[PDB]
């Protein structure tokens, strides 16, 4: 279901507009919005990432927190 | 957008598995998959490279076709 980026993007309703990282960027990096604050969680490795700050890379933070995530490693590539 | 290696890697869905060079290696060398055959194109210098053969170096072929590419010269280094 969440293999599709659009389905991930739909979980971002009410995502804080004041966040330095956008909902589209986070969805692209494999994240789903948990609904609380700025906490997102990867559909694949289940790692959660929060406390986003200016200059952050959605993919960069994702790799840092979960270096062996299959999604980031291209496991779902058609 | 494509400055991020992962975004380049995502363009490789359906990239021929029989190719002597892998999608990850090509993405690392700054290439995006054009979707046709084994033709990839650099996000930075726009040079396209195809006809990959055993023993080929993704970065090597990239330099040969586009010696002044900013990406290969490290222009995007943080
Ligand atoms: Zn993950
Ligand atoms: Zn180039």
């Amino acid at each position: 279901e969440f293999v599709e980026e659009f389905n991930r993007l739909k979980t971002f309703a009410n995502f804080p507009s004041g966040s330095p990282v956008s909902a589209s960027t986070l969805a692209r990096a494999g994240f789903l919005y948990t609904g609380e604050g700025d906490t997102v969680r990867c559909f694949s490795c289940h790692a959660a990432v929060d406390r986003w700050q200016y200059g952050d890379s959605a993919v960069g933070r994702h790799r840092k927190v979960s270096p062996n995530c299959r999604f980031i490693n291209g496991f779902y590539l058609e």
